[PDB]
């Protein structure tokens, strides 16, 4: 049989839990074991991929969304998957919001059943997103959980599962072995007899393993990758492909007059731009865990395929290091050095330094500031790097005071999450609003196209609406966008063919729980032998 070795996690010992609704499960248990309705791609455009559900249509008000359940999918002990188990696991969740990881019940007031194939939700706002919500839920038989005790005690370890690797072959404190669904409605599919799955105690054992040839499928840092992994054999392959946006922020309504003039000045953001040099901050500061951000909107390589690449085009210049253009910029927009001493003044003449702050002990982000300030003084911007703890950091962004901060955006599958977090001028006011809109950049217009960027189920309307939002931002270079962050991801060719890489980028390619796309990747995996 064919065994597929991964990694997902790393554990002191193996410990059988398979409860989906756990945070202490085994990390092979979502997706793997249990099928999702719908698993979204989020790096092609976050398009739906049809599994367990054949199809699902929200209503045109979009208070509710239906889902077609594909007919004649079993359960692995041979049972029918229907609506009805889709209506348990969400009253489960209802009943039971401690398993309620993501925070669906917030989204669905209720879930009905239609027929025996088809779910209706009804959701708490009019909101296109909540389907990609509804697809991260895992979905349990009831025909086996109504008969549990305590479904929050329950570890599952003999599981009844609609993915493809539900048998437990094999479990010991160091190893266990997850086989093939012998019902799996998708078995022709399915190539890899079982999911081999060691335990790893820490990401030195993980380096002495991968470096032998001894993984398939590894989601992990790989110290010196190039020189000790990738080129020491033919089959050692990987792929970090990109993730979250990070950036400097600009303080648009800087106190101080004289740094206004330069950070109110688009001309100057563009030069601070491409005075810096973004591969040697991934490289040095990140461990070259990161892609370059060149995108004046900040939307970065993970969401090329929303980009209008005529206006990506358009700006990627003033996002590229370039020292020479930086300093013709800046003479041309007027800010010289009038003094001699080095650097340039505002152009009516004043002096000036940036202050850049990052937060005391995040050795990463405060690199990359001292990396940017020396940058910065190549072309002639004065800077000096700041590490005020967080609390301050974090202050100094909701009063208004910073001059430029560097930062970290949240996680989404799609754009929004980056782009409404970092500029929806709603989250600059209020309490309890966190750093991430406080560049006091505002634009009405931009508010507008975020609002409705989840009030339409057109995709086509989506796109037109985030081509909108990228032209506004990238015209006003409102952020300076620096780097994205990486899915770790190492594979190995000697015992496996068909794996997601550069040249076959297919979709995210990690093997951590958490990534849907995962079940998709293991079913384009063929044994060599
Ligand atoms: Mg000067």
């Amino acid at each position: 049989r064919s065994e597929l070795t991964i990694v997902p996690d790393f554990y002191p010992t193996m410990v059988r839990n398979f409860n989906p609704y756990l945070a202490t499960n085994l990390r092979t248990t979502t997706d793997f074991i249990y099928e999702p309705l719908v698993v979204f791609n989020e790096m092609k455009g976050n398009t739906p991929v049809f599994r367990l559900a054949e199809s699902y249509k929200m209503a045109d008000d979009l208070m509710s969304v239906t889902f077609d359940i594909r007919k004649g999918v079993k359960w692995s002990d041979g049972e029918a998957f229907t609506a009805d188990d889709v209506v348990y696991s969400f009253g489960l969740l209802k009943a039971k919001p401690e398993l309620d990881q993501r925070g669906i019940n917030k989204w669905v007031t209720s879930v009905e059943k239609v027929d025996e194939y088809k779910v209706r939700f009804r959701l708490s706002e009019a909101n296109s997103n909540v389907p990609y919500e509804i697809s991260l839920i895992p979905i349990v038989a009831e025909h086996v959980w109504k008969d549990v005790k305590d479904p929050t005690t329950f570890t599952n370890e003999n599981p009844v599962g609609t993915g493809p690797f539900t048998v437990i072959d094999t479990f010991t404190p160091q190893l266990y072995i997850q086989c093939r669904n012998p019902n799996y409605w998708d078995a022709a599919n399915l190539e890899v007899d079982c999911l081999r799955v060691p335990q790893i105690a820490n990401n030195d054992q993980l380096l002495g393993k991968i470096v032998n040839s001894e993984l398939d499928w590894t989601s992990s840092f790989v110290p010196d990758i190039d020189r000790t992994y990738a080129a020491a054999n033919p089959n050692h392959h990987y792929w970090y492909p990109a993730a979250g946006t990070q950036a400097f922020m600009v303080n648009f309504k800087n106190p101080d007059p004289a740094k206004k003039e330069a950070l109110d000045n688009v001309d100057f953001r563009r030069a601070f731009s491409m005075a810096l040099d973004r591969q040697t901050i991934i490289d040095i500061a990140f461990y070259g865990s990161g892609t370059v951000n060149d995108f004046a909107s900040g939307l970065g390589y993970a969401f090329e395929a929303w980009s209008d690449e005529a206006t990506h085009k358009k700006y990627k210049g003033f996002n590229t290091y370039d020292v020479e253009g930086s300093k013709k910029l800046l003479a041309k927009a007027g800010f010289k050095d009038v003094n001699g001493d080095g650097f340039v003044e505002t152009p009516s003449g004043k002096s000036f330094e940036l202050l850049i702050q990052s937060p005391n002990g995040w050795t990463d982000f405060n690199n990359t500031v001292q990396l940017a300030v020396e940058q910065l003084q190549e072309v002639g911007i004065k800077a000096k790097a700041r590490t005020p703890e967080f609390a301050v950091y974090n202050q100094a962004m909701l009063e208004g005071t910073y001059d430029v901060a560097y930062t970290n955006y949240f996680h989404g599958a799609d754009p929004f999450t980056y782009w409404n977090s970092g500029y929806n001028s709603a989250l600059q006011s209020g309490d309890g609003m966190p750093r991430f809109a406080m560049h006091y950049f505002t634009d009405k217009k931009l508010d507008g196209l975020l609002d409705s960027f989840y009030k339409t189920a057109d995709k086509n309307e989506q796109l037109a609406i985030a081509h909108g939002i990228q032209k506004i931002i990238a015209e006003n270079q409102v952020t300076i966008p620096v780097m994205s962050g990486a899915w770790m991801y190492q594979y190995n060719t000697t015992r496996f063919t068909g794996w997601w890489s550069e040249e076959n980028p297919k979709g995210r390619p990690s093997v951590w729980a958490g990534i849907p796309e995962r079940l998709l990747h293991v079913l384009d995996l063929k044994p060599v032998k």
